[PDB]
């Protein structure tokens, strides 16, 4: 029952799993504009290689231009090494930093999964729900209460 | 025996698990004007989508308004993924840097669990002792000794 | 150890979870303080807090309105059956630190994160241990003369 | 896999600073970092500097002193760490990724995290683009590139 | 091949476990004077109780002298409960922030070790090798390129 014609959203995702990350955002585009009045032209979406420059991304671009929420997007899957643990801990820190710092919501929309499975199923594919939807509606939230 | 009818006081839940935030929020109202005589019309019950929000969420309202003391509710159970384990992580981290930049005492009123059942018993329910009342006696006692 | 405080001015900030640990470190801290340091009994500060959690915001608190030369957080950390252990513990681990740093002021760590009651009142001097308290007491006259001179 | 790209940073100067431990591993990493900026971006040669340090452990200390002198549109912090027989591991992998995360947000400085936090020699090799691996080394090149850029 | 005459070195080391922090700070004396030409009066030994103390030791020097690197010695053992995790932790994050407020370059020289024996091999007993002098080297290593 949130509507926000007027917010500006930021979306910045990383590339990797793009399988993943695609149903991803547009679940959270989606959302925000059919069921949120967000439109079109007021969502910028931006990328990054990875989810480790996801906090750089977000934070150089919110020093450009002023926006009401943004969400980082990306997915992290366990492998061989302990490589996923500490960037997930990075980039969980990170974000926050960046958010508290600013004063900006910013919504953690990372998967943090042990395979390709759960990344799917969370995007909304083999009969999962679309976590998208939910960091799209968090956004409009967080954008409207932020005044 | 600590009483604070002048005391103004911030309550902000996340809205997952409202089966146990209820309980956990009534508690924490309940005991601070039964047993602290702390003002209906001085309590302020903000509340955020997730857990995640809630150190931004908490950060913007003590900006706008001046509090005592604020207690951040949320309740976060361990699924099939990590997400609990970084949110939680992320969480705990940004109350404690929130609390110490502002001066603002913050309660941690948040439950992290293994399942459902474990948030219900520490809600009260089930023969268990309901954790907010604790929390509600804990924002009183610090919201004074911050003078 | 032959150093003495008698300038000093401590402060002791303890959480009110298990008092029958809780106390035995203090006075074990307090106790070695002033019979083996010299520091004046009228010279330290002791407050609580509810939790371990309010350690930090406690003691960032106590030292904006007061001057001391050294800080002591004691509380008492028990793993139960969810994470609310692990995460406390690293909160305040980290939230002491940080006071400490911004400050300039020492903060003794005197925080007890253990797996069950008898670790922690072993540790507190109780059935044969050594009382964790003592040592702290010490650590804080130390520091607070080396950050004066 | 990653996903890459095609600019091409003429004017970037980058800054690529490695430890010492396993060169074995750091080399082939840092070649392929340099070589790909070099070949795919358009990366000029004498706008790369290239500095080393002891361990990974000072990797954001030499990274924050070097970027307070010269002035780098993207840094790329190159080093390897395998568990041993202690926690040493653990914790030093712990302090440089939030190290390098700290430098990069003080400073508005793109840093590329180029660590590997491997369980064996093997694991390092492999990501360093030896025994039918891929070189790590090549994508943080791009990464830095599309970093650089964008930081405009 | 580096040679550090000019060069202020100051190193803080905790006093729980002499028998491995000795060989430890000698290692790293005899290896920066022998090997690097550093000046034995310009090498500054503190200590602190034990090794939580380890970072506001150093803060206060840094504080009062100038020097051009630090190298911070300590040694901690797993033991019964979880004390050594969360010392560790917060020890190597503190060392971390010291250097990097101050600018200071500061080697990490804290061992975190299961058991005594695994200590005493890095302290150069029994058959293996001082770390000691590895950090030595280091410190002339980052005090020279700091300039």
């Amino acid at each position: 029952d949130l509507k926000g014609p007027e917010l500006r959203i930021l979306i910045v995702h990383a590339r990797w799993n793009l399988q993943a990350i695609e149903p991803l955002v547009k679940g959270a585009v989606e959302t925000m504009i059919e069921k949120h009045d967000v439109k079109l032209e007021n969502i910028d979406i931006e990328s990054v290689p990875g989810s480790y420059e996801l906090p750089q991304g977000i934070r150089a671009s919110i020093a450009r231009n002023t926006y009401d929420a943004v969400i980082g997007i990306g997915v992290l899957i366990k492998g061989s090494t302990m490589h996923f643990e500490y960037i997930s801990e990075a980039v969980v820190h990170g974000l926050m930093r960046v958010g508290l710092d600013s004063g900006v919501p910013v919504i953690f929309g990372l998967l943090t999964v042990l395979n390709e499975e759960q990344a799917l199923y969370r995007a909304g594919l083999n009969g999962g729900h679309n976590h998208g939807n939910d960091w799209g509606s968090a956004a409009v939230e967080m954008g409207l209460k932020a005044l």
